[PDB]
């Protein structure tokens, strides 16, 4: 599924993202939007052989599973493949743990170097939140 703008940013406050370990909903807008475009299917190689996966291109280097990543943790306990679902269930809670780990959204290199320090904001105005 490609989300728009708002659609995302009201599912993205429903499941409890906004203002998680203190980052406003803009954020997760902002850094979606850069990572996979908002669409839920997107993937995505790494160099080092993981893959990224879904609305927020989570790794499997780390996080999830897909069985061609050896060496590879699955912190969040998931097939990858759940994280490319129409329901972002499976990526808000995993993305929950990403983020809680110290690092905060600096694991997002989309959000690094776009999002950080900008009026983030400016991605849920107009939305009827
Ligand atoms: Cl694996
Ligand atoms: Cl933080
Ligand atoms: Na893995
Ligand atoms: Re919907
Ligand atoms: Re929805
Ligand atoms: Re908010
Ligand atoms: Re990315
Ligand atoms: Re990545
Ligand atoms: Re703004
Ligand atoms: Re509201």
């Amino acid at each position: 599924k490609v989300f728009g703008r708002c659609e995302l940013a009201a599912a993205m406050k429903r499941h409890g993202l906004d203002n998680y370990r203190g980052y406003s909903l803009g954020n997760w807008v902002c850094a979606a939007k850069f990572e996979s475009n908002f669409n839920t299917q997107a993937t995505n190689r790494n160099t080092d052989g993981s893959t990224d996966y879904g609305i927020l291109q989570i790794n499997s280097r780390w996080w999830c599973n897909d069985g061609r990543t050896p060496g590879s943790r699955n912190l969040c306990n998931i097939p990858c493949s759940a994280l490319l679902s129409s329901d972002i269930t499976a990526s808000v809670n995993c993305a929950k743990k990403i983020v809680s780990d110290g690092n905060g959204m600096n694991a997002w290199v989309a959000w690094r170097n776009r999002c950080k320090g900008t009026d983030v904001q400016a991605w849920i105005r107009g939305c009827r939140l």
